[PDB]
C-alpha cells in the first residue's frame, strides 16, 4: 500500500506501553479513593468505578499523562426537564419516593444542583487526598467550565486526572435519543434493543457561560455504550478475534484520532484546531460505520479505502458544517454556535491536502 498505513499503525503502537504504566498507577489511586468513599457514610457510599472512555476501548493513542475516569452513582426515580430545545442540557428532578430521597442534601427548589452536588463531591475528595499528602497527590484548583476534581500525580509519574462523577438512571432512554443509535443495519435491531435497555448516565455540564441556572444542567452520556459497540463491532462475533477475520474498523478509529493529534502538532495546536478533539472524529466514525455496517466492507485488506472513507465522510461533515451526535441526532456537534466557519475551512484544507498526498503528517 503506498500510504504504508500498517507503518503508521505501529509507529501509534509504540505508545501502548507508556499508556498502560501510566494507567497502573491512576487505577492504583482511584481503587484508594473509591475503598474510601465506600467505606464511608456519605451519599457517595454507592459510587463505583465506570469502566469506559478511549483507555478501556483499547483507543487511547496519545496523552499517556491525562486521564479521565468516571465514578458512576446509582440514583433511584430520576425524572427529566430539557434545559431547551436540543437534548444537550437538562435539569434533574426526582419523581415521588415513599421510601425517601439519599440526595435530599443537594436538592434545591424541585432540582438536584450540580454545584451542591460537586461542591460536597470535591469536599470529601480534598479530605482524602490530604490524608496521604506524603503520596505526592494534590487537587488541582477548580478550572472554569470544568465538572471535573482533577487529581494532579507527581510520583512516580506525573498524570493529571479528571474525576467526573456520572449519575446512573436505569430508565428509559430520554426522547431525545429516539431516532439515536441508528445501528440495526450495522448490528442488528436486537442488539439495539439490548443497548436501549442499558441505564444512562448524567454529567454535570454548563448550559452556557453565564451566571445562574445554567450551572444547574447536566448533559446525557453513553460512555458505556459506545465501548461495547466499539468492542463488539462486527456483524459477526468473531470479528477481530483469534479464530475470526480480521477487519479495520478500530486501525481507522486509531487513524483519524492520530490524524487530528498530528495536524494540531503540525500547525502547533492553533485557535482554528483548538475546537477539534477526538469526540468529534469518534462521532463520524460510527456514522461511517453505519453508512458500511458489513464486515467485508472493513476486511483489513481494505484499510487504505476504508480509512479513506472515513476522511472523506470527516471531510464531507465539515463542508456541510453537519456532525450529529450519534445518541442525540439533534445535537449538531458542528454547529456556528460551537465552531465558527473559518475553523472548519482550516481544517478542510489541511485534510484535502494531506488525503491528496497520502498523509505526510503522519511521518
Ligand atoms: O457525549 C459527549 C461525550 C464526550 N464529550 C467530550 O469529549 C471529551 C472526551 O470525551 P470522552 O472521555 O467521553 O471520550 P473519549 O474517552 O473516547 O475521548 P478521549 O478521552 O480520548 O479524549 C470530553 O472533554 C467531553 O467534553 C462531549 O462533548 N459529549
Ligand atoms: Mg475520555
Ligand atoms: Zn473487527
Amino acid at each position: 500500500g503506498a500510504w504504508k498505513l500498517q507503518t503508521v499503525l505501529e509507529k501509534v503502537r509504540l505508545s501502548r506501553h507508556e499508556i498502560s504504566e501510566a494507567a497502573e498507577v491512576v487505577n492504583w489511586v482511584v481503587e484508594h479513593l473509591l475503598r474510601r468513599l465506600q467505606g464511608g457514610e456519605s451519599e457517595f457510599k454507592g459510587v463505583a468505578l465506570l469502566r469506559t472512555g478511549s483507555y478501556y476501548e483499547r483507543v487511547k493513542i496519545s496523552a499517556p499523562n491525562e486521564f479521565d475516569v468516571m465514578f458512576k452513582l446509582e440514583v433511584p426515580r430520576i425524572q427529566l426537564e430539557e434545559y431547551c430545545n436540543s437534548g444537550a442540557h437538562y435539569f434533574v428532578k426526582f419523581k415521588r419516593n415513599p421510601g425517601g430521597n439519599p440526595l435530599e442534601q443537594f436538592l434545591e427548589k424541585e432540582i438536584l444542583s450540580a454545584s451542591k452536588m460537586l461542591s460536597k463531591f470535591r469536599k470529601i475528595i480534598k479530605e482524602e487526598i490530604k490524608n496521604i499528602e506524603d503520596t505526592g497527590v494534590t487537587v488541582e484548583r477548580k478550572r472554569r467550565g470544568s465538572p471535573a476534581v482533577t487529581l494532579l500525580i507527581s510520583k512516580p509519574k506525573e498524570i493529571s486526572v479528571d474525576i467526573i462523577l456520572a449519575l446512573e438512571s436505569k430508565s428509559s432512554w430520554p426522547a431525545s435519543t429516539q431516532k439515536g443509535l441508528p445501528i440495526s443495519q450495522w448490528l442488528g435491531a436486537k442488539v439495539k434493543n439490548n443497548l436501549k435497555r442499558q441505564p444512562f448516565y448524567l454529567v454535570p455540564k454548563h448550559a452556557k457561560e453565564g451566571s445562574g441556572f445554567q450551572e444547574e444542567t447536566w448533559r446525557l452520556s453513553f460512555s458505556h455504550i459506545e465501548k461495547d459497540i466499539l468492542k463488539n463491532h462486527g456483524q459477526s462475533k468473531t470479528c477481530c478475534e483469534i479464530d475470526g477475520v480480521k477487519c479495520c474498523r478500530k486501525e481507522c478509529l486509531k487513524l483519524m484520532k492520530y490524524l487530528l493529534e498530528q495536524l494540531k502538532k503540525k500547525f502547533g495546536n492553533r485557535r482554528e484546531l483548538a475546537k477539534f478533539c477526538s469526540y468529534h472524529v469518534k462521532t463520524a466514525f460510527f456514522h461511517v460505520c453505519t453508512q458500511d455496517p458489513h464486515d467485508n466492507q472493513w476486511h483489513l485488506k481494505n484499510l487504505e479505502c476504508c480509512f479513506d472513507n472515513c476522511v472523506a465522510y470527516f471531510l464531507q461533515c465539515l463542508k456541510t458544517e453537519q456532525l450529529a451526535n450519534y445518541f442525540i441526532p439533534g445535537v449538531n456537534l458542528f454547529s456556528r454556535d460551537l465552531i465558527d466557519k473559518p475553523s472548519k475551512e482550516f481544517l478542510s484544507k489541511q485534510i484535502e491536502y494531506e488525503r491528496n498526498n497520502g498523509f505526510p503528517v503522519f511521518w
